[PDB]
């Protein structure tokens, strides 16, 4: 499973084809190789997942603005609805969904309505109700439980903790750099959940994904169907004050760990 194939919508792929010492944009991109024709077409993209044994996914929203200038003013007032009402409109992310491997210690707090079980599975779908009614207050809290893998050790959780924290000041920093609009790309996280994998690599964790052409973790900037390459209009800020309040939940987790 190398490669992905994700349905064309010709703005995502314009995005793609715009972009492809702090990092540039395209190395928090999946890279971009092509597209597959049925007629219906596909991007091909590199599997993020490609790799990992058990992987823990976590996908976040970015931005307190949900629609662009091409959205119908049905849709730019349900997008307005979304900010309003999550995390979106107060924090500048909110919490879109996660597949984690089930942790009996967390399955017994939380709702049946927000996750989808499996038998053929250790795993659960954390759903977009849950990610939705995420408070300002509560908000980090479905962080820690997104990195609440029953099989990492503590000290591997909070190793992670501020593996991402340094992913987000390179992030952001990128972002201080591009002059892109992106509205409702998602950072996707995504972690080792196997700590058989964690002993091959003797815990070492790249800060930075191996490029694809020529990791116990990555973070990464997924979903350009609403997004351009906007030179000499300045920095995404709209984006970056999302990252700003991810910067600042992350560096907390660190507080008292002495
Ligand atoms: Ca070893």
């Amino acid at each position: 499973g190398l490669l992905i194939f994700k349905p064309a919508f010709p703005q995502e792929l314009e995005f793609y084809k715009a972009i492809q010492g702090d990092a540039p944009l395209c190395s928090w991109m999946p890279t971009y190789l092509g597209v597959l024709n049925e007629s219906k077409q596909y991007l091909v993209l590199e599997n993020l997942l490609y790799g990992f044994s058990k992987p823990n996914i976590l996908d976040i929203k970015l931005g307190k603005t949900l629609y662009d200038s091409k959205a119908s003013l049905e849709k730019r007032e349900r997008m307005k609805r979304v900010s309003e009402t999550t995390t979106s409109g107060s924090l500048g992310f909110r919490i879109c969904g996660m597949k984690i491997q089930k942790n009996p210690s967390v399955l017994n707090q939380l709702s049946l309505e927000y996750y989808e079980e499996e038998a053929d599975s250790d795993y659960i779908f954390i759903n977009k109700l849950y990610g939705r009614s995420r408070t300002d207050q509560n908000v980090s809290d479905a962080i820690e439980l997104y990195f609440n893998n029953p099989h990492l050790s503590d000290a591997r959780k909070h190793q992670l903790k501020k593996t991402f924290l340094k992913r987000l000041q390179l992030f952001y920093n990128t972002m201080l750099e591009e002059e892109v609009r992106m509205i409702s790309s998602s950072l996707l996280f995504i972690y080792e959940g196997d700590p058989e994998r964690w002993e091959l690599l003797n815990d070492v964790d790249k800060l930075m994904r191996d490029d694809f052409i020529d990791s116990l973790s990555s973070m990464s900037l997924i979903d350009f169907a609403h997004s351009e390459i906007t030179p000499g209009k300045g920095y995404d800020e709209n984006v970056i004050e999302g990252v700003e309040t991810l910067l600042d939940i992350f560096m907390k987790f660190l507080e008292h760990h002495h």
